[PDB]
This record gives C-alpha cells, structure tokens and sequence, in this order.
C-alpha cells in the first residue's frame, strides 16, 4: 500500500486520482522527498498550471524534506515568486537545507510548522577534482552560490548575513518555535 | 460508463477501496513516502467530511521519528477523530503513533504486539559533529519521552527507564501502561 | 502475467485481475510467503468481504511456507475478529505460520486437497549484540513460542506438551495426518 | 514486442485484452514458464474461474514448463481433479519434471503432446544443510515425495512403480510418441 | 476509456497489436519461452477470429531455445490457416529453421537479408554418466532438427549434417537455391 | 516517482493528462534533465506536433538542464530554427554547456532566465582511444565541434569568436544578469 | 524520460497518443537512438502501418543514429526500398555507421540534412573468438559484409567503390554540405 | 638461521615435545600435526608429548586423521585444554592418553552432533544423510569409548550445543584433571 | 655464510647491488613508501661517505607533493651531490626531482620525456572545507613553482603559464629550459664519465 | 618459483636464482611485457654489467609483446649509452617495444630464432577530457610516432615514409621477413 487511488463519479462516469493528484486539485502541493531536478521540474509545473487555472487564489505547499539541489531548489524558489497567487508553506516532519529554504519562500505572513516538525539550516554542500586552477574555479562557485544562499535568507528572515553566516557553520537545528523566533517562519499551527 | 480497472494490488486497489470507507490501512515502516501518502489520505478524509471518524490499522516496525512526526502532527491537527487499531506488531516509531489515536479510541488485538524502546542513529566525523549529532538525538529522545507522557499516564522518568533497551508488552500490558484504552475480544464480535 | 476479467454490468464494462474477480466470490489466495506487504493486503480483503456481507462465508486458500509471526498473528486476530466464518482450504503446501492460519480457520470448515502438505516446527530468529541484548531477544521468542503453542493447542486439541516435542524440529505431515492431529477438519476428496 | 493487445468493439463500447486474457475468454490456460507459489497460484485462480463460469465445459492447459517446485505442482494437481470440468492437457515445445507430471494429470482420453513437442521425467531434487539429524529429516521427506510422485505417476500411467523408479534416476527424455507409449499422454496431435 | 496508443509499451495499444489487427506478427528477437508462448498464443487467436485466411510472420533473429522454436513451429504446423514466413535482416539458428517451416510457396527473404544455418548448442555438468545423458540428447535433437530441415528444403540428411558443422551464412540468393524460402522479394 | 495527473472535462469527455501533457496544451514544452538522444527525440516531436497545431503562435521552452550531447543539442537547435513559430527560451535553476546553447537559440527578444538560475559555459568534452592515426581523428572532429559551437555562440551573442575561446577555457558561471550583458538571454524576468 | 501524451475528441471517444503516435498520423517516424533488432523491429512496423494507411502518400524519416546492428538496418533498409511510399530521409543531430546508411536509403531527391547535422562513414565492426577456422569464418563473414555496404553506398552515393572503400578505412565525418557533395543526401533545408 | 616469535616460538617447543594447536581443523593443520606427531616419535618412541588445545573444530576426516596418528604412535600424547576445546577439538581432548587429558580452570568444553550438506537428486541426498548418521555413529561410539559414558547418553547429550566447565568435562569423563597453579 | 643474490626479490637484489656503487634507481610513482625508501638510502650513503657523489636514476610519472618534497629536502640537506639523471620519463614530481640535483650534474638521456604541470587534488565537504583545500592546493603551486624558478631560472609567471595544462618537452627542451644542465648522448661515451 | 643454482666461490657456497646465475655470464633475460618495473631491472642490469666488464659483450634475449613507449626508451638509451655491445636475440616474439628494443641492438649483432616472430605497428593511447586536452594528447602521441619512426629508419635502413606505411596496421613478419626489413642482421642456425 504505498499510493492509493480516490473515485469520483459524474456525469461523466467514473475518474480516478493517486491521493496526490486528488489534493492538487484543491491547489495543494506536496513536497516530500529529496530535491532533484525531475522533483523540481514536477513543483515548477503544478505551480504554473496552478495559476493558469486561478491567478488570485493561494495554493498550499506542504514540505517534509531533507533538501537536495541547490539549482533545483532555485528554479522552484524562482517559480514562486514569479506566479501572482501567494504560495502559503507549511512544514510537516522535517524541513533541512534547501527544503528550509523553500519553507522561507513562502508568502510573508503565510509560513507555517506543525509543533513537532523540525527545521535545519546549514551551509551548502559539493564537490572539486582535478587540477588547482579546477579546484579552485569549484570553491569560488560554492563560495559564490553560499554568499547568494545567505543574501536570500537574511530578506526573508530579518537577520544579518553576518548571523547566517554563522549559525550556517555547522548542522543547526531549530524546533518549530526556534524558527519562528528566526523569522524563517510566521506561524506554529496549534491543533 | 467508464468504471475504473479493479486490482487487490496495483487502477482501484483493495486499499483504495477501504479508503472509501475511511480506513488507512499501515502495513509497512515508516519512511517519508509512506508518511507523506497517510498526510495526503488524513487531509483528503477531513476534506470530504470533517465530523466522521478515521480509521487507522497499524502494523509496523516503526522507522524515520520525522517522518513519524509528519503523521502524528496531522492526526493532532485534524478534525476528526483518529481510531488505532494494533494487528500483528506496533515497534517503535509505530507504538508512538498508535499510542497517539483519539482519546478512548486506541485499540489493539489480543494477539497483537506492543514494543517500546529510545531512538537510534548514527554520526562520523570531527569530535565537534558528534557532538552536534548526540545533543541532537538526545532532544529527539527528550521530545518522543514528553508527548509519550502525555499520551499514557506515565511519568517522564518511567518512560525513560522502560524504554533504555527493546521492551516487548502484549496487549494487555499495552493497556495496563497507557499505550491503548481497549483490547478488543473476539467474544463482543456482535458487542 | 496476472491475467484480466471483463464484466458487462447494466452501466459498463468492468476489468477485474483474476484475484479481484474471485474476490467477487468471496475467495482471498494466499499463495507466497506470510510478511508485513501480504499480512496487510489478507487483512485489507477481510474486512472489505465483512463490509460488503457480515454473513455470508468466507473460502482462504492457504499454499504458503509461512514467515513473519507477527504478521501471520494481524491475519489470526483478524480473521477471529471479522463476523463471517473464515472457511481455510490447503492446497500444495501450509509450513510453519501457514499451517498456524490453516489451523485458524472456523471449527468444522478447515480442508486440506489430498495431496497438500503440512508442516509444524518452532519459531525461528536472531540476535546480535550485547549478552543483555540477546537475553531480552531469547526472553521473548520463548515468549512467542509459548503463544502459538498455547493457540495451536487450543485448536487442535492436542495438549501444550505434545506441541512443544512435536514442534522441536520440521515435522512434515500427510492430509490424513493433519486430520489425527486436528489441524484441519476433513480432507477434501474429489 | 512482448505481449500484444486484441481489441473487440462490442455493441456498448471497446474492450481491451492483453492476448492470455483473450484466450482465457476462450479457457484456454497457458502453462509457460517455470512452476513456483506465484504461477500456481495465478493458474489454481485461473481454474476456479473458469469453473464458476461454467460448470460442463472443457478448460484446455497448454504446457511449456522446465517444471519446478513439487508443492506448487500439487497445488495445480489437486485443483484439477477438484473441479468438475475435464482439463484437457496440451505439451507444447517442453514438459520437463513437474511439467510432465502435470501433463500426465489431465483428463483421461484428453493429454496430448504436438509431434515435435519434448517430455523429461526424473527424480525430484532439493537440499539440506545443518546438524545430522536435521539432514536426516530433509532425506525422509524428499524420500517420501518421490514415493508420492511415483504411486500416483503409477496410477496416471499404468506402469509400475518399480519400473517408475528405475525410468526416473537418471535423466531420462522421451518423444512425443515415446511419451504416449510410455501412458504419460494419450495421443500425439497430427496436423 | 478508449487504451491509450503508443509505439512502445498502464496496457496500451502498441505498434505490434495494430499489425496484429492484420493478422500480421512481428518476431524481431531471440526465441526464449516468453517469446515462443506470446507467439504460439497470437497463432491461436489468429485461427479462431478466421481459419482460412493467411497469416504474415516476419522474421529477424539470432534464434534461440530449440524447444521455444519448437513450440512456434508445431503450432504453425498444427493450425489451419497458411503462414507466410518473411525473413528481414538475419534468420539464425532457430530463426532459420521457422523461416524454413513456413508454408509452401510462402517463404520469403528479402534482397539484402541474412541466413545462417549451424549445429545446436548446449552444456553438460557432473558424472560420466550425466555428460553421457546430456551428449546423447543434444545429438538426438540434431538429427530431428537435420531430418526436418530435409524435408522443408528438399535437401539430404548428409548434406545438411556436413553444412551445419561450422557457422554456414548465406545470402537471400543461396538461401532461395538451398530450398530455406522459396523466393526473394523483389522491390 | 510520481507525476501528478490533471482532469481536463469537456462537453461529452474526459481527458486524464499528466502535468507535461497538460502544458504540452498550452504549447508549453519542459526541458528538465540531461540531454541525450532520447530527450532531443522527445523535444523535436513536440516541436514538430505544435508547428502543425499551429504555425503562428509562440512556443516556450523552459530549460533546467546541465546540457549533454553536443549533437543531441544540435537535432534540438536546428529544429527550432527550421520551424515557423517563434520558440522562447526559459532558464530556470540552471542552464550548463549545452542547456545554455539551447538557451542563447530561443527567438531573439524572447530569451529569459529567472533571477537565481544560473547559466554555465565552457569548451566541448570527449574522449579519445586506440592508435595514434584514431587519436588525431578524434581530436580533430572535437576541434572543428568547438570552432562550430563558438561560431554559433559568437551570432547568437554578438561576443566575437575570439572572446568566446577565452571565456570557455574553462568552467564560467554566470549570474542571470552576467547572462543578459554576454548576449546569451536578452532579459531577466523580475517577479 | 516520460513520453507526453496528446488527447483527441474522436468518434469512439477521447482518444490518447503518445508524441510519436500522434506524429505517425502525418506519416513521420522518429529514429532518435541506436539501431539494433528490437529498434528496427518498431520501425519496420510503423513502416509497414503507414504503408496499409495510404500506399500513395510519402513517409518522413528523421534520423539521429549512432549506428548499430548492420542486420538490424538491413531490416530497415530493405524495408524502406519494399514499400510502395517514397520515403524521405532528414537527418538531424547525427547520422553514423549504419545511420548514415539508412540517411542515403531514402528517395532519390528526398534526401536532407539540417545545416548543423553530422554524417559520419567508416568500416563496419565485429568480433571473432575460438579456433583458427572459427575466425576464418567470422572475417570472411564481415568482409563479405563490407563489400556488401560498399556496393549499395556506390550505388547510392555515385561514388566508386574504390573511393568508397579508401574513404570509410577510418572514422570520416561530414557537415551536412560534405555530405551532399558525396552523394549522401540530395539538398541541406536551411532555415 | 635466523629467528622469529612468529624458527620459530612453536618450533622451539616442539623441540621440547610439546604440540600446540591453536586454531580451526582443517586438512593443512592436520598434516601438519600429523607430521609433528612422527617426527616426535622417530626422536623418541617412549617420552610423552604434550598437545595443547585451543580449537573450534572443523572437519571431521583432518579430526580423525589427528586421532588414528596419535593411537597408532607409541608415546603417550598428554592434551590439555586452554581457552576452548569444542567439536571436533573436544573429540581430540578427549583422545589422550587415559590420565593425562586435561584441561586449565577457565577453559571451556562444548559437545554437539556433526554437521554437513547435501544437494542434488533424492537418491544424492539420501547417500550423503546415511553417510553423516554413520559418521556420528563412529564419533558416539568412540566418544562413550574414551568418556564411560553410554552411546544412549551421548546421542541426547549432543543433539543442540552443550557447554561446559572445566569440572563438568572432568566429571563427564571428556578429561581427568583440572590443573592447579 | 654468503647472502643469497637474485634479481628481484619475491637476498640481495639488483638495486642493492647499484646501491653499493651508491646509485639509487627510481622506477615507479612516487608515494609515501617508495619516499621513505630513497630517504633512507640518501641518508645511509651519506653516513658510508659524505664526499663522494651519489646518482639517482628517475623514470616516474610522479606521485604525492609530500613524499616528494621528503625526498627533495633530503637531497639538500645531505652533503654529497646527487646527480639526478632521466630516463624515459620524469613528469610531474619526478620532472620537480630531477631539477632538484646538484648543479651542474642534471642529466637526461637523447629520448628521455620530461612533463610539467600543475598539481592535481580533490575535496568534498562544506563550503568551508572546499575553501581550505583551495587555497592549500593553491599555496602548494605557488611553493613548488617559486623552487622551479630558483632551479631553473624561469620567472614565476613564466612557469604558472608553462604549467596551466600539461607540457611535454624533449631532452632538448629540457636543457633550454634549464631543468636539466645536459643531454647525455653517446658520442661522449668514452671521452666523459 | 625461480630454480636456485648454487656455486662455490673463492671465500664459500653462494645461492644464485637462475637469472642472476646467467647474468654472471652476461645474459639478460626478457620475457615479459616492459613496464617501468621492468624497465627499472633491465636498465640495472645493464649498469651492473656495464661495471663489471666495460669491453666485454652482453646477451640480451627479447621475448615481449610490448607495453610502455617511455619505459621501452629507458631501457633504449641505456643500450645506446653503455660502453660493451649489447646483442639482441628474439626468440618467440617481440611485438610494439619489444621489435624497437630487438632493432636496437648493436648493428651486425642482432639474431632471431627461425621460428621467432616480429610484429611493428603504430603506437596505442588514450585520452578524455576537454577538446584543449584532447588537442595536447593527440599532438605527443603524434611527436611519439615520428620519434619511434625515425629512430627505425635509422636502425633498418628503410626510409621513414615507408615505416609510417609498414605501422599503419598491426605487421607480423617471419624471422626472414625482419631480416629483409633491416630489424635483425642474422637468422641463427641451429
């Protein structure tokens, strides 16, 4: 039992959604899983028909994510803040890395945690092989894309570079209410 | 009409159709695919009738405390009530959920098992990330501890001493320490 | 290849795998080995036949080598647990927890085909780690094996004692032979 | 190009039917690869349809199997003398071990092999590791199986079950026409 | 709902099943079991929505099982309706021998197409005895596949035996001249 | 993974698309992975199919890709200039080697990147084996490849060829602005 | 990775086509990958499908081929010159080996290339294991083949086959306007 | 010749008569404690030997050559168990010479059933089940033999794994002393 | 008591035999065993004698920078002149080695190949990590470049640009580049040693 | 597994392996592919022998497919650079390096076996990366190739033209067929 299966019947005769087409229907987007281009291809695409259908209605971006690709994280980052209707977050289990970033992303007012999700910021992550002039290319790329990552993150929260900067050093997790009082969240939904 | 392919398993799947009826049926570990389609299936039940009980059949061996979290927020943040019923073995992050059905509603078969223990994980790397590692499952463990409380009667203290090694209960011990309110007998089969 | 039913129903056509079609009879197969996946797909068919029918019986077929204890006991508890009489029909072969659910099946309905087979034996396991870690191990398969002896006993008619002997090792056994033992009712001659 | 698809367009729509399908239609079963738990159970379900479809007519099993698990093979034997309808037997290409038992199991007057078609009959094979009488318990039980295939072979046939043991120790094939002498088939279809 | 159509395969309505619709099936890999059955399976049906008109088997293959071969060339044999055997590309080992049964005046290549004709192959494991068993079973299944491949070409027993030994390759040309298809199809 | 699905209801019809095949509609065509063989197929058919919906109206091209086969791009690159609509190009997260060929091809006026994608170029790569004379071969047709592309990228730029050798010696990362100045897009799309 | 799909309001209902399908309608095939048995199998198919539709009307080929299997492309070759249609040939991206074999196939005066398309000729390639008589018999076998190759390129190209033979020893690419100045292709479409 | 710890320490010990076996027993570690065995006794066919014994066993056909060689030779072969004598390394314990089998105070002793394989044809199966029967037969025999014990006994003591002590292997008739400091 | 002689071992071998004559023979990467080998060959030949001359032989396709530079300093720390001679190839570490024999006394035969370049590395991590073995690998071109300057005369910048991609030189080369003093050729066989 | 052959010399009993035992006597044994390894030996022997005896004669027999160009020109330079004649004697075959080294011997003293066979062909390589890279790889293998042919030219006596053909392709010629070529001066008589 992994992806179950919802009929309707009309007019038409019967149709039938995964759980997942059935809720974007209701302008709902799940983000649950590692952040990828075909993931990212997937969000940017559901965003796009979103607002094709209804320009003023707010669509609902639910994430439980350890995060992934940074250019992918950017072209879903990008999408939202292009298309007209506000794009609420709301984090469910886990928002780490690029998925905390997205749950930043959110229109201001309109960011939300369950009680018990967690939220974990840190600085990005990569790679270089070859020869010194390589590696060096590499790190200013990673330097680069860190300085763009923190520039982002101090707009949406409130806080310094110089603060991100720092709590990004190392693995820094936040509780709901953590985040909120950082600013990369409104709201803690109460039950 | 059209009518929709009909399959036990995959089209309309044995589990599509107790959906229908509102029962989720878990009968795997818990991952984060697996808790976002139980979200996804929570949030499309109170959608289509927000009074209505939830039916929630449990047995697993427990996996990811986030992605077990994402559900357990769900269940708390929704309007109905959500029943839990232990077939076979509740383990774990699977004790914790069916522990965290509505109050009065959370049964178990008399047969069915019931096994608590803390958190694992793992960490490597520079004495600075295992520290960031341990006091980070250590707050996992003080969090689950807490809401466990909560949800049995049971002090903090006892909880963390039951739980230090793998402690197996049947279901009457189930509901003698407040994971369960009911073992359900087969002898009230026509109540 | 799962092979496919059309049924032509007074509003359309209708496409059914074979299981699904046969479940329109009220029949669930049990044909692989008993773990978490097919414990819950048994038990999801159960009560579906339940919801569509508390009266009417229900006709398990059983060719399983077993597995999973705690998974075989979701199928037992459930199957106590439904309203209708589980019928139980073993066919090839019902091993270890297989045979436990042919066993399980409603006083007076459980068959096996004159050439099915049936085998008992004591549970199998593991355990690593620390002298503690594998005392709590051992402690609680003892456990389970006490339980399904305790059961077995209680539906077979056969005492605790001769269970656990007989239960040492494999012990495989004809149709007839599983009549004596009172694991099934009748063997089902053509 | 695998397995193709028949289309028939009926007075209330269009049907689609995998080519296996279409012949079950016809109940026709195709026997075609190796026997084990999953292929018996597909071909038991497969019989106990047809049956209740109806209860006189002939169903026709095409074999064209290297054979396989022993247990597996009963089940499809045992479900054949069961039902009411005569299971006509067809070898195609092979019946090899299980195979060739299950061919021998068809109705009387009704087993048939096409002129090319190869039948091998041997002694059944399996495995034992552990302590000594563990080894001792796996050879009294392949021991008593074989005397199980070969007294019911017997009665199949009309040989012997001595001369069933000496004919099976060794790998032993036979022609169409050496098949039918040897009572494992009735007639070899001309064209 | 209408099955969706697709090149290549949900079920769908593939390239292949509109051929099909034409009494036309389409071989174009190694003849294993699940190939043989699919194709043995499509004979059937084929026969049973019409006994009298001709179907079209068009071969590309490096062979196969021999007895999944057998179990295409029996039915082909076995049912009422003529086969026309056409060969593009390559018809090796059993490919060749089902391009061969054919019927009558129906076995075709086209110009630029391969035939290769040789002796089976197989493997042998364990006793004296067994290798003894398995020699003599694959010796037996030459001589049937020699004996029937006489009587489709018209050719000896000895000379099939001595031209088999080795890999033997001909052209759409040789394979006409040797009596494995009765003409080559000319554009 | 899976790819949500959109019901589409008409007059007397029900259309069941996965969200590209819903873009793919609007003449919206997505471009994210890797280009090989396969994905050049699949982009020149639905350039193909929407030139013969309509030969007037625009295409749009949104392309996350970290490029791929230099010839798979070119089947893309001639297509779009052969047929009759006007194709705009649309970066998002990044555009790399040959994803940012195919980006600089778009319609001239009609070719954007989002404010954080970002675009990559550098020179050709390949791998060559065997004797000597094969060596000399290889490197002579990746030499003359490099000299095509840098001559392409010189008309669709305005850069000269000479500039384009120098900035492609190795790996140069562009911000969207970057981009726009070096004539590879001609606008960034604020929000 | 994943086809997209058109639907149509048809007669029997909303029909759905992959890309490809939906191209076949206007008598265009698609060869966008390696050429091997189960490649030429798919295309000989469509060839003889659009041949039933309408035995007058061209077909379109649009190669981009590596190359393969030469008796898979002598299953298309021999194809394309079977049938009644005139079959035009496009070559796009790439046409190698065996792809620029089937690229000179098409109609005599219906042969393209796009202007950035590569051609590329050369021997063909095999192997040979086991005694010295063994691979006597394979190198006789792939010289016969290449004689074979050489023959239908002369034929094809105008060219000798003395210069067909000297120009294919080794790797020879070709633009697109090379490639018409050998006689591969008849006119290079430019935009 | 040069020296080493690991001629070395084993061959200085052997040159006082003194075998060790320290290890699993295979066909190799039983050539070579057979050779050792002769060599010991073409130096000298009446002074004792000393075999000590720390062995999970391993193959029964390399156990009994070690047996028979020891037997056959004319000295006594004194064993003494250190760490763990279990198996096929109990049997080689319990085969010194009657008097002089012994064992440390912390050393462990454990007595099981043979263990093996088979694979194959019905008839395959059954020949290699009759052949590890009969090899436990011989084993049983030879074991009630050297122990006092009866042939009834060791069959239900051997059945599943059996632990013991020093003193229960004394008591058992496996060794005659537990030696003292 | 006489050691036991062989070419290679599986006794005293070939290379042993050399060493008495006091040549040293590099014939594979240079890794950290291979390193602390030559060190100490370099250190007991200069305990034997501290006058006398040494000869090292370099065929390599380099290896570690650390291991290098431990054979490197060695050389210049001990009192003997090492004369470093190539044969078939020294590239990378191995080509920095032989620029790094004593002056005057840098040899290579007629067909010897000596390759340049810059070195090679990896890293993963953090932003933070990649940063630190950047500016490492960096620092390290900038040491092993300023040395090859000192040895051979070339400006700094010369060799940064010499050094971009991979440069392969003749025996020829070698010498006008001033990594080398001398092309050893056959016609001075008899005439010099 | 090298036989040993031992000796008495004029202060006691001295073990040799087999090859050291004919390297008193001037013999050098090739026998496999060159690598540097190799490559590193051959050239040690060579100064050893060189050391030993300056005027003295040495017999270096080649059997070897090939391998290393650079380890192959090591072992080349050595020959060309040492005081005594180096003589060459193919037996089996040299192939690639091992025909240049076989050609390299001094002129009048270079010998195969009647049965020995002699393969030349161009030189093998590889290369990926980017185009730049590419360009560089192509360009030292090329450089390699008139290095290699030019240096045959000069030990055959055939024109660089011609060898540029004769290596196009992989080229086995018999004993007498290297003989005519210029590699060998003398086919040994048994």
């Amino acid at each position: 039992n992994l992806i179950p299966t919802v009929i309707e019947t009309t007019n038409r005769g019967e149709r039938a959604y995964d759980i997942y087409s059935r809720l974007l229907k209701d302008r709902i987007i799940m983000l649950g899983s590692q952040i990828d281009d075909n993931v990212a291809n997937s969000i940017v695409s559901q965003l796009l028909f979103l607002q094709a259908q209804d320009s003023e209605k707010d669509i609902y971006l639910y994430i439980n994510s350890p995060g992934g690709s940074v250019t992918a994280g950017f072209a879903i980052y990008d999408t939202i803040q292009h298309i007209k209707p506000d794009v609420q977050t709301i984090c469910i289990g886990m928002a780490a890395s690029m998925g905390s970033f997205l749950l930043a992303a959110g229109a201001k007012g309109k960011r939300f945690a369950l009680p018990n999700a967690e939220v974990m910021i840190h600085q990005p992550l990569g790679g270089a092989q070859g020869q010194a002039t390589e590696i060096e290319i590499a790190a200013n790329h990673i330097l680069k894309t860190r300085e763009k990552l923190n520039r982002i993150l101090s707009e949406r929260t409130g806080q310094s570079i110089e603060k991100i900067q720092k709590d990004t050093d190392r693995d820094n997790f936040l509780t709901a209410e953590e985040a909120k009082e950082y600013g990369l969240i409104d709201e803690v939904m109460v039950p």
